[PDB]
Formats: C-alpha cells, structure tokens, sequence
C-alpha cells in the first residue's frame, strides 16, 4: 500500500515489464489527423525556437499554428477548408471510416513493440475516450466510438501492454493566444482551478475505466493541481502496482524520464531509467507533407533504438495514423523492417541491462553499442564491416569467447594492447542483416 | 463581531445553553435508511479495522459496502435488489409515507433530549434539504419535500434547539473506489477545488436557510476548503452567537470536542466541552438486522448518559429511522425509558458542572459518579446496592447533610477513615428508580 | 497531554486560579527606573499617536525617547547625565542597593493581590536573571543578583502566584533607530532568525528556571518564530497545567485578553476572561515627574477594579519601583488603601462569576455595578448615597431577600415598575467604606 | 550532476556497491559507553511504549533516562558516581586508553563485513571528531583524538566502505526535558534555527572531511533545515556520486530504508533496498548488564543475515565498545563466527539478488530462504535436516541441476506435486555448517 506523499510514493520503482520490453508504439491520433499537414522544418533541438512555433514541423499542433494569422498554417487552411471554417469543425470530419484495431495492434506486435500508448487527449483537448468532462470526445462527435477504449481491448487481446497520454499541461479549449515563443509556455495556460479539477478528474477516469500500464502524460501538470499527483499516484499504484508515470508531472516523482528528439537525449550512461521519443518523421500527428526524405531509414531507425537501449532506455517511436484510421504506407513499411530486424536479434535487445559502457568503435568509424545478459555481452555494430579483420578501438575483454551471434560460431579474437581484434568470416558478415552482432561470454 | 481569523475566533466558546443541556437526539436519515441492512460486527475501537469496512456495522455506509464486491452487503443487494439495482436508486424509493415530524420532536422531548440533529448530508451525497447545488436532494427525488428544514420547525416549535450534521468530508458522489482500510481514507477523497467549494457553499446555505444551533461536520474538511472556515465561522457566528461547532474540521477551532463508541473516550475528567456519540445499537443508520442483543438496554443507556455527564460531556443518542420515517419500536421504547428516567433524576443532570472527581465506588464493586450544582453534589450510584449500610471507598465529605436525592430525607453518614459511609434506609433504596441518588449540600 | 498544535492548544482555558484571583501587581522595574522620569502627558487612548513617541507617558520608554534627539528626554538626558552618557550604562547605576523581595511579597499581599508579574525583560533588553544568553543581565551587571529568581522566591512565599513578563516584540538591543510613529514598528524590529531563537531559548529558560504562572508576552512574538510557540506552549503546559498565556504573540492561542489604559476595555461583558492593566500613574516604569494629580486615588482604583471584575476582568495593577529597590510612597498609600477596602468587601471580589448583566445606575446618578457568586448577588455602588430611599435605574429583582452585605440586615425593597427600590437605613450607610454593598439572595 | 530538488535527486539511486555488501558494521560508541548500563527490558516492538523509556534498553540513550529522576539508571548513577556527577562529565572519563582502530578495521573485516558506520554524534551532542561547531567533542576533551578520522583511515586500510551516523533528530545538548512517552517527541526537540544550521552545517564538515559512503541520519531532520537538504544532498552526490542516504531525514528522497529491530522488518519481499539494524544484544550502546541470554547466538546472526538478504535487504549489525575502545569478547565472539560462516557460504550471499520469493519450509518445519546469482538459486535452510529425503513445501524446480553447494555433488530431485523432493546424503549434510545450503541452476 503506498500512502500519498512523495517519501512513500518513492518506494515504488519503474515496473520490471518496463525495463524489459525495449520498445514502445505511441499513437498521435485526433482531429488534427484530418488536415494532416505541417511545414517538415526539421528536428526538435536543431530548429532555432523563434521560428518553430511559425513553422511547426509537428502536425499535432494544426489549431496552434492556425491561430497564428500568417502563418504556412494558416495560408495553407484559408486556401484548403476557407477562413469561416473553424479548427474544432474538424471533430466532424474525424470519422476513423476505416479503422480496425485488431489490425493495428497486430502490426505493433509484428513491429516487435511491447506496449502501446495513444494520445488520449492532445493540446487541443479533444478526447478520444468517452469522458464525462466533456462533449468534446470521440464518441459523441466524429468517431461516434471509444477508441481509447478499443484499442486497448485489441492491444491486450494481443499480448501488448497499454499505457495512456494526456496533455495534462496544455489545453487550448481553456486559452485563446498561440504559443508564438518557448517563454509564453509559462503564462499561456488554462491557469484555472477549474482546470486542474478537470485534468484530474479525467486522467482519474482513464485510471478506472482502463487501468493502464504507463500513465504518460505531457507539457507539466497544472500548477494548482500538483499537490494532486500524491492522491493519485497513490490512487493508481494502490490498484495497479505495475503501472507507471513519467517524468512530465513537474512533482518530485516519475519511473522513468522522457527525452524528445535532441532534447535531454543522454550522450553516456545516465543513471536512470528513461525513454526516447520522436516520430519516425519529423511530426507525431500525420503530416501528408512528409516524404521519405525525412523519415528515418529502417536501418536509422534500426540504430537508434539500439543507442538508446544500449544507454539504459526504451524507444517509445511514434506512429501517424489518418484521419480515417490507416496507417500511412511509409510509416506501415519502416515499422515491419523493424519488427524484423528485431525478429532476427531481439535476444540482444529485450531483456538487456546495460554493460559498463554503451559505446565504442571500430578503428575505421563503424560504431558500436552494448548491451548486457547476465554473463552474455552484445557487441551490436551499428552497421556491418567489408574485412573479415575488426580492430576495435579502446577495448580489451577479459571473456575467452565470442561467437558470431546469429550463427553461433565461436570467433577468434586478440586483446592487442588498447584495442580487440576480432576476425569475422565473410560467411558470417553476410548472414547478418542491418547489424553485426557479436555475443561474448564472460 | 468576531473577525475571520483564529485568533479571534476563540473568544466564542461553548454556548452556555449547550453545556447546560446534557442530552441530544442525533438523526441517521436517507436512502440508506431503505435497504436498513448491516452486518452488527460490534462497537467501533473493538473490532480490528482490517476488517472493519468489510463488515462495517454502520449501516449509513451500506454504499461504500456495497462498492466492495463480495462483502456482506454486496451479497445481501444481489440477493434483494439484484446486480442492475444501482444504490442511487434507493433516491427514489425513500418516500417518508408515514413521516410526520411533529411526533419525531415530541417523542425527543418525552425522551429528554435538548437539542436535535439531523444528518442533512452523509457520505452517499445524498442530501434532506432543497439545495440549489445538486438535484441529488429530498426535494427533487423521494420524499419530494424539504426534510431538514420541516423538522428544523418541529423541534423549534417543541421548544428544542436544531443542529445539522454535514459530511464535509467524504462525498462518494465524487469518488467511485470504496474505502478498504483506514489508510484509503487519506487519498479516497473528493480531492478537487470545485469540492470544497461544493462544502463551503453548502453550509452557508444550511446556515442562511435554517441558522442551525449547532454546526456539526464530520470526517474533516477538504483541505482546500480549511482556510474557508475562518470566514464560515466568522459569518455564522455574527448570525447566531449561540450557535456551535464540533472538533471534526480539521482546522484550530472547536467549541466542544467529540468522541464515538470506544474513539476519544475519556476515562476522567478532560479539561474541555465534548459530546459522546452512539446509536442505541451498533449502527447509526436503522440496521434490521440488530436485535435487542445489539442494543443498550434502558438501564446502559441511564448508566452511559450519567457516566458522561459527570466527565463534562453530553450524549448525543443517535436514532435510525426507517425509509418510511416511523422510528422503530425496540430504539422508542429505550427513548422513552430514558426519558422517564430524565424526569425523574434530571435534576442531578441538567444544568450540572462537573466536580472535583467524576468516579466512585462502593466496597462491594457499585460504581459511582458525581454531579455538581453549586453547593449541592449529586453521588449517582451505576445502580440500587441491596443493603442499608453503603460503604464508598476513598472519599470524604466535608459538608454535613447527605440527603436522598427523591425523597429528600436527610440522611445518617460519617467518614471512616478513607472511606465514606452512608445508611439508606430500604424504604428509600426502593423507591429509586435505577440509580440510587444522594445529594450532598456543603 | 497537550501536542504542539493549535487544535489541542485549544483544550487548555484560563486557570480556575486565574479566574477567580481577581488583582495581581505588575512590577515594570528596570535600569530604565535608574533615570525614572518621563513627560506625563496622558493615558494611552487619550494622546494622538502622532506625539505619543516624542512625549512618551511610559518612563521604561527611555532609550527610545532618547534616541529621538531632540525630545523632552533627550533635553534632560543631557542635562542630567550628558552627551556620553550612554543609555546601557545605567545597568551600572540600577544597584537595587535598598531592595527586599520579602517586603515587596507582604505588600502585594497586604494590597489584596494573588499574584505578581515583574518583567524579567523589557524592550531595552536587559535581563533580570542570570540568563545564559547575553551578559546584559542584572547578574553581571548592577545589582550583581537574580531579581526575577528573589522575587520568584519571596511572592511564593507569601503564598501568591508569580507569572513572568518577556518583551518577545521589542528588543531595543537589536536595532539602532527608534519608533517616533506607530507605523514604525511594522519594520523596526529585531527581524533576524537570531532574535527569534533568542526569544525562544529566553522564554524557555523561564519556564525551566521558574516555571512561572503567567507568560506574559508583549509586543507580539517575532513572526519568524510564531510556529515556535506550539512547542512553547504544549512544553509549558505539560509542565505546568495550571499555567497561563496572554493574548500578545500573534498566535491563535491565549488563556485570556488584555487591555491597557483605555485600549480594549470592554463597554459590557466580552465573551471571555480578561486583564485590564495600568500603572497607578500614566507610566509603568517609576516617573519622579507624577504627583498625585497623575494617579489614581484609592476611591479610583477600587472603583476601577469593581467595574473591571463586574466585567469578568482581573486588574493588573502597575508598580514601578525605584532603582534602588524601594517601592515609592505615593504607589505605597495606593496599594494600602485598596488592600483595606479589598480586606472589607473582598467576600464581593475573590472568586466571583459575572452576573446577567455589569451595570446599573441609581436614580440620581450613581453607578452600580454586580459579581455573583452563586445564588447571591452582589450590589455594589460606586460611592455611598446619601439618602435612605435609593432608586435602581432598571433593575427588578426576582430574589426575596436583599441584605446589607457589611453587617447582615435583612433590607426592605419594593419592585416598583422598570426600577428597584431599597431603604438603606443611614446607621448602615455610614458603616461602608468607599462603597455600598448590597448582597442579594435566592 | 545533480541539481538541488528532489525531482532530480530521484536519479541518484542506491549505489551498486551497497546493494552488494549485505552486511555492515554499525558502531555506537560514546561517553555513555563509560558507565555502560541499562536494563535490558527487550526489543523494540516488544516492549510497551508506556514504560520504554522509563525501562530503555538502550544504554546509548542513559543521559535521557538520567534526567527521568526515580528511573533504574537513575538510581545507579547517583549508588555508582554520585549526585553530584553530571553527565556531560563522563566526557571526561571517555578515553579510548586501549584503542586501536586497525584491530577494530580487521575485526569488522573478518567478520565478514563490507562496510563501517560510527556514530559521529549521538543523541547527547557529544561529537567524535574535530568539528569546528562545538567543543564538546572527542578532540579537545576524553580521547583528545579524532575517533571518526582515525577509525575511517584504518576502515578503509582493510578496504572497507566507510559512512557516518549523525543525530539530526535529537541532541540533548539543546534540551533540559527528558523524553518520557513518545509524543513527547513531538516537541522535545532543538526546534531552533540555530539547531537546524548546526545540523548542516556538522553533516557539511563531515562530507567534506570524510567524503563517506553512506550518510545515515537518525531520528529525523529538524523540519526548518529539511529544505537544506535539497542542497546537502547534491552537493554530496556531486562529490560522491556512489555516496547513499539512508530514510530517516523525513523528505522525499532516500537510496535505502531502515528497520529496527521489529520495527518496518518486512514480512515478504518489499519493492526496495533496505537494511535492518540491531545490537548483538538488545542495546546499541554497550550495556554491562547484558550476558549471553540477552545476546543472538552464531546460529541466529545467520538465520538473520539469511533471512534479510533474501528479502533485499543489508544487515547493519551494531557493536557496542567499552569507554576504553576494546570491544567486548561476548560480541567479539559473534562476529567472529559469522565471520567463519560467511568465509564458507559468501559466495551465495554477498553480490547476490532476490528471487520470485524469499521463503519456503520443508515438510517438517525447517525454515528456507532463497538468493540467487543469475541463473543460480542458492537454497538456504536454517539449519541442517537429520534426514536424507528432503521435501521442500509448495516448490517446484523448472531447473535440471540441484547441487550440494558445499561440495558441489549433484543431486537427486523430482517435483512431487506442489512440492519438490530432494536426497542429500548424510555425508554432504554432515559437512554444512550452521546451513544446509543447496545451489539449483538452469
Ligand atoms: C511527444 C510530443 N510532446 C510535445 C510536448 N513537448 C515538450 O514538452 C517539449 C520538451 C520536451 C522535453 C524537454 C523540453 C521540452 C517542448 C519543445 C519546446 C517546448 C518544450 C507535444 O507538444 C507534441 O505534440 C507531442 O505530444
Ligand atoms: C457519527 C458517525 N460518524 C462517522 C465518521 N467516523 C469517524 O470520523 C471515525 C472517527 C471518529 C473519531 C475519531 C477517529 C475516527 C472513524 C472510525 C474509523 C475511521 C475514522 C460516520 O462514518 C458515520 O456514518 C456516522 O456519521
Ligand atoms: C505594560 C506596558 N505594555 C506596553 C505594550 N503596549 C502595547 O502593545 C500597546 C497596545 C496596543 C494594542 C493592544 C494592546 C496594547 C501599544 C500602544 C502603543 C502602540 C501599541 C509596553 O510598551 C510598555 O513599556 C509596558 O510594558
Ligand atoms: C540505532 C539506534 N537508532 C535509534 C533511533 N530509533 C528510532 O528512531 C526508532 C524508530 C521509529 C520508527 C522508525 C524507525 C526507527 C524509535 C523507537 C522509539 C521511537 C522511535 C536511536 O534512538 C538509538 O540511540 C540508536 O542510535
């Protein structure tokens, strides 16, 4: 039982289930889903902040930057839908037409995710469960449906875990100005006490109709409701010990921190558990404006969820749908590359620990990630060399073997002073599909 | 004028005529009152609290019980109502049919209390009065009339004083999760902003409709709303100087202290107002379930009364009406009782102040208490000793005339050494009701 | 047991003792006396806040009123001491050379007090008491003697209750610039965590060394040590029950009020124990400046008294000695003559409640005031008529027998319309000594 | 690098190298070691708080049962030193004449201990180092030598962990009260600002001259310094980042908690790293007064080392030297022979982890407790069956090999239901020593 103050609440740590699945889906799905469109600017942590919010590669954010006359946005909504033609209209159009969740769920499974997590509600404040906060939801407007609801039926029916987002720190229903810059984040804001009742109220009702795994929220809690978090943190544990909260609650406790594109993405080591997100474009919600050009390859994406599990985290990567509920074709295709790769070396991956360091290299610049097993290291090369002869830089091991882990086959290797020398045979190179992967035992 | 602040607050204390009426009829009335249904598992501070809320003998938290799947009462509904029987529904078929609250506040006069107060609100939300804040009234559902305030009349009009009992602290209509241990209750809670101010204005409008006597709130005041009391009680205050407020707020003021069943009882003389709280049996709300075996009998009852008397207190007698508002026969009949035992020996009760010991007893085990009245001290025996020769262990009497209290015969004593003897003669000890009364006049 | 917070705080009331004394002699006695005078310009209520600090009444005021320069005490500062003659260097000159606590104890005794309260430190910071945290106390300087501690001694000997006064709000050690308008001292305090310990660690040694009966605060309690006084008062009165506290910290807390001059008198009763107190003269601490066209006569300080304790007050009468230790002959006749008329008449003083109402004025003119004790009442005119046939302004007695309280005889009265009339035969008036006194009966 | 707020201290979790010691020394050692006395009445959570510390079995705690007069120690200080003796006086007594700190180091080292904690400051303020803040210390007073730096020179020589007690909570130098009940803790306390910068400012000095690797505070941190934490905490961690803190500051952060004796031990496995803590006897300071009956023996130190890591936590043993540094045979005895236990069965101890459960009992009775190192799962029983056929109730082994752990013979198994049978020979059984410990693997 844990009782509602922070000392306590600190007795419960990020879940086991957490730590081993290695890999998340995470679902931007609303009525911003229907325009689907924004400026593919680039890169959060890369993009000057005076200019995001005007060109807002994150489609999600559609209503915001609508707000900012003169804006891509705006230019792009008066042409397409017209100026009487209000952001909220979009509730109506939000039909999930063709949406099954069943095959959703299945596709994540394939992707070799272990949980999903669905905005349940986004900055503009549409909900997509049937709240009764509320009217603006998905079962009395558009989707005439609970797809929260729903689809954590079919995610559980498949054998995922499912966790719940919620933008607990913004709400445009409760504000009238656009975020133009980072610093009106600390003033524009629903700011009511009325608001943080709502906020809690409803994440208090995703707490008992769903009892997910992962209570993910986002943008801070509000500032008068902060001293909530106690109660229902208590709340949630109480019922569900294996439930989890992040680290965007702005009170002294979380399971596990969040970093965002570049931002708090960790070099080294951190001593904590966490978990990176971005979408496999440069948007969460669907941006029809995207194209493969700034998408992650398979293979990115392949390494970048083996960085970041190599560091300690989880990859929460984030998936697009449309407004009517598919998948767009070239998120559909990097998803099943993953899941394949991962069909192939997931044993180097779930399950892992990390070693004592996440990184090395090989003299010639093919990078390399660690990953651990009780006495079994993973040598994942981030890439697969030409020669059969790898010089790896500043490494000696003090095992005695190191099979070639997909085939097995025991390898020759020389700790030669600051360096491991491994010799990889053709044969093997060959088999392996994005990455080498080596396995020591010590 | 009190200003809202503790400080000046304090200059009100215990209204004279509250300490002055010794006996006070507590109501438990409302839709709980339908199923009267309870599992009589014994007096609160006897039975262990792990169990407690399992087979809570309270049968006003029959709700709660009945959220605990697979408890006694949850068993009991299915069995009586059936499973599609929400306890809400228990609104509509509480009608009052035989209600009539001028017999109520006759039979509460007869019985010898002073003051009468009627739960306007408990922890099911479910209110007796025509609030403008919820529809969840006795208005608006079942007995389709305005309880509180036409039984505010009845007792006025019988000369009585009227308080109002209010769960400010507990709401289920705000929550959905029962209480299980102890622990729950601090997080299980309404929690938000919009609840406390719920409370606060409901109060006020107690206050403004009827300007109750007596402000009694149970299980603490949400503690967003705690600063709001030192207007609230400013405010009434101005309104009614004689009106009165218990301990249970949580804030620094109180005019009298409380205490239930075996919970804060003091074993001697504390140095404050308080108020002893039970039902006649083990529940507050009418159970079916007690039979006389659960309850006092006329004679615990005058013992219980005098016992608290002499400690400072009053006794606040709870009754459990029936959903059609008859007051069963087995809780009248030790009304009435203890009414005729009042008309006799009131006299050694109300208006009496508390002496320089509360507790006695004979050497053969009869136990004693002690009222004052100026120079006149009542010895109230816990019973009718059998012989002539009584002989009270460690006291002395300075005085001089020692009378039999009924009768007024002056009688033989004299202090031997430690201890104090008394001859009664039998004629006397027979006309005595329950207790023997002396009065000693120093 | 009391805890340390307000709530239970609350559980503790004035003292039966407290009550009931009804006179105790406050001894404003200081290096300050040394010097003894001041500009008796007036009783505070009476003077324009505008002058007070610049002609300042109260002599313990001295080094305030001599740093303003410039002002009736600088003149004769410079006069009589000269310009380097700084204010701490009268703790040299305070000798208490003629000083005897026990003649001290039989006088407040033989004035009719039951208990005396000397300052142990008053706004100039000295101590009189060996206290351990600063040197500027009356062991190490002056008397080179633990005044607080003799007088403990002797006032407890001669059978009276000793309290303390500690100046908690001024601690003219601790700033530099003086207070010329009330406004000032909402910032010309000490302000240093430091104060706010000393005080504490002060107050504390008090209690330890003397476990006083009054803590009589004054000036109200550093704002940064306001929290401390939970622990104070639960420490304090877990020592000492029968303690009491006045209402000068700032807190929610006090056992009873206070008045000065004419600040906070009551008009009629206030709901609540408290203290009117004054110096004989306009000064507390000794001014060679008042004669006796300043001070009260014994008729004003018995009728002073009356009204207060009609009012449910206790008087707190000043004394400010000498520096020498000796009591000045004109407050000396002063306490003589109350401590005869209270050896007289004390029966209708000591030990008695407020009755239904404080007041009442005879036809011509005379106030009367009333104390119960019980069922009788006493009748006490401010003065003696002159005539036989005395005429009550709005008083009519249910009672049966009205006496002459000095001798017994039974007196003839007669209810006749809103008044009360009695014959007081002239052989008795000229028997009373500053007032009638009447004793009803029941 | 930490920043000072709990939100971010969160990161900083129990350190590897402490979850991996699992047995620690603790040393109470002071002035009270002198008159080394108490009555030795139990342990806690056995012995009523209502006469605990009237009857403390805790010597360390003497000066507190000194000041509670007509108490056992009482009545031996004044029959065995006199009245006149103050406490602070046995400072003068403490020498450490025969102490030498490497034979202490090697002592904890044999014993089989990872790390060492003296109290730097115990309840009575008396400090053992040179700190800058007080005299009362063991520099300039007893030893004249610096008992904390020496003794962490030699700890580490013997390469052992090193950390520091300090009373934050208590220090009976700021007190003349005695603690009687436990509410009397409430407000027995410093509760000066003073205090609280004293508290920071001692832990600072010995952060900053000792760097230890656990930081364990007692008795709670006073509540106007538990902001200073906050900073304390990071200023600490970013010196030491595998420094630890322990639970009892009363703030929200913490690496490990702590259990006393019965107090918090945990029934099954809890969520976190703890550590429970005990004296050989039932004092922490020595007590002359406690023989072998009083003490645990080899047999139960085990079973309790046992039975805490198998329940996650650490056992921080404590010793209790004589005024004169030696420390006595009895407990000398104790530690050496866990110390041979540990020397035997290490291996399934130290660096090990907590599997599925903790407990199992055979068929007959015997208590079993498990560990495990990877694929590993040490089986400890405490003690050693007579019989061959071993069965293990409600276990069942998905492994293939059981060994004798001592040995390493295979043995024979087969799950037999909801049990698991197993034959150990009489030779293998006949060579444990206090445990039969079995080692399964996969
Ligand atoms: C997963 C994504 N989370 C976003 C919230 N973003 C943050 O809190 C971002 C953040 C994240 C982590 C550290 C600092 C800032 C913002 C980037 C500039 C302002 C702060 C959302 O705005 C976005 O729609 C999507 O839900
Ligand atoms: C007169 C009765 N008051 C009850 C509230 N009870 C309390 O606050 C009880 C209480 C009362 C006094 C001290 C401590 C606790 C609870 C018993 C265990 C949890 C605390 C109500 O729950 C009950 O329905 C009825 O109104
Ligand atoms: C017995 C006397 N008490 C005085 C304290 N007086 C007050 O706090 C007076 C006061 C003001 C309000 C309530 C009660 C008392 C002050 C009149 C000038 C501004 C406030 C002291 O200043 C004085 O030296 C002497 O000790
Ligand atoms: C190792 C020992 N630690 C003791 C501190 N013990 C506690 O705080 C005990 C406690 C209470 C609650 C949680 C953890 C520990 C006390 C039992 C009496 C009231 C609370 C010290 O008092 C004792 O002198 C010694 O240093």
């Amino acid at each position: 039982r844990y009782k509602p103050d922070w000392e306590s609440l600190r007795e419960h740590t990020v879940p086991k289930w957490f730590d081993k699945a290695k890999f998340g889906i995470f679902i931007h799905w609303g009525i911003y889903s229907v325009p689907g469109w924004a400026t593919p600017t680039g890169e959060l942590g890369k993009v000057p902040m005076d200019a995001w919010f005007f060109q807002n590669p994150y489609a999600e954010w559609y209503e915001n930057s609508l707000r900012i006359k003169e804006s891509p946005t705006w230019e792009y909504h008066v042409k397409t839908y017209g100026e009487n033609f209000e952001y909220e209209k979009f509730a109506d159009l939000f039909t999930a037409e063709k949406w099954d969740p069943q095959e959703w769920a299945d596709l994540f499974k394939k992707a070799g995710a272990k949980y999903v997590i669905p905005t349940t509600k986004h900055h503009d404040g549409f909900c997509l469960w049937g709240t009764k906060y509320t009217d603006f939801n998905s079962v009395k407007r558009g989707p005439k449906r609970d797809l929260v609801g729903d689809l954590a039926k079919a995610v559980r029916e498949a054998g995922l875990r499912f966790g719940v987002y919620y933008s607990g720190g913004l709400d445009w229903r409760f504000t009238t100005e656009p975020i133009r810059y980072p610093e009106d984040l600390s003033y524009i804001r629903p700011n009511t006490y009325e608001y943080a009742d709502y906020a809690y109220k409803q994440v208090m009702e995703l707490v008992d109709l769903y009892l997910p795994d992962v209570l993910w929220n986002d943008m801070g809690w509000p500032e008068k409701g902060k001293e909530d978090l106690k109660y229902l943190f208590a709340y949630y544990y109480n019922k569900h010990p294996e439930g989890s909260v992040n680290d965007r609650w702005g009170v002294p406790h979380w399971d596990f921190k969040t970093a965002e594109y570049h931002v708090n993405y960790p070099g080294d080591l951190p001593g904590y558990k966490w978990e990176f997100t971005r979408g496999i474009g440069l948007s969460f919600g669907y941006n029809r404006n995207e194209g493969p050009e700034h998408m992650l390859s398979v293979e990115q994406l392949v390494y970048t969820l083996v960085d970041v599990v190599s560091k300690g985290g989880n990859l929460l990567l984030n998936v697009g749908p449309k407004g009517d509920g598919t998948i767009p074709d070239l998120q559909k295709e990097r998803l099943l590359g993953l899941g394949e790769w991962l069909r192939k070396y997931g044993d180097a991956i779930y399950g892992t620990s990390v070693w004592e360091r996440c990184c090395a290299k090989t003299e010639d610049g093919t990078e390399i990630r660690f990953t651990r097993k009780c006495n079994r290291i993973f040598v994942i090369f981030l890439g697969i060399p030409t020669g059969e002869k790898i010089v790896i830089e500043d490494l000696n091991l003090s095992a005695g073997t190191v099979r070639h882990f997909l085939t097995g086959e025991r390898l020759s290797f020389k700790n030669v002073g600051k360096n491991l020398e491994i010799t990889v045979p053709k044969k093997l190179l060959e088999t392996d599909s994005i990455t080498l992967v080596l396995e020591a035992v010590e």
